[PDB]
């Protein structure tokens, strides 16, 4: 891959950037959605993969929503969109269970056949801080090779002290 990660700790590999880059600089199978249970792909994230794949992502999550409904929290829908496959994963929001449903999240995510690349769920407007769910992401995904990405130079700080200070 063009990307360097920068930072390996045993089965986990870290890397910086936004979509296009890790897209296009990442050897994975499929990259992790952290998305709502509408797959209403309106921001963070979510926005610039739906702006990547050209709309295809939520036409293909509407699509889906249409038939299915709701995506429950901690479960995965996977969407096709040309040659990359977005696994959109619903993680929780703070509060008194948050931390049973992340682990249930990233079980989705482990149990998923093939190499994850994945952001570090339910930071941002979902309220759970980075470190708490890089916690549940290190223990859970303990096997597989799993690739994270982060966006800015203070994500990758906090990701370093934690796994490395």
């Amino acid at each position: 891959e063009k990307l360097n990660a920068f930072l390996v700790h045993d089965n986990v590999a870290f890397y910086q950037g936004d979509v296009d880059t890790v897209v296009n600089g990442v050897d994975f199978d499929f990259i992790v959605n952290a998305a709502n249970e509408n797959l209403a792909h309106g921001g963070g994230l979510a926005k610039a993969l739906d702006v990547y794949t050209k709309g295809k992502l939520q036409r293909l999550s509407k699509e889906h929503i249409g038939l299915a409904g709701k995506v429950k929290v901690g479960t995965g829908v996977m969407v096709e969109c040309d040659s990359l496959r977005i696994f959109n994963v619903v993680g929780p929001r703070k509060g008194k269970h948050e931390r049973d449903l992340l682990i249930k999240a990233y079980n989705t995510i482990n149990n998923e056949q093939g190499t994850p690349l994945t952001p570090i769920l339910s930071c941002g407007i979902f309220g759970i801080k980075l470190e708490t769910s890089l916690e549940v992401l290190l223990d859970v995904c303990n096997t597989k090779e799993v690739k994270v990405f982060v966006y800015t130079d203070t994500e990758v700080c906090k990701v370093k002290d934690f796994v490395s200070g």
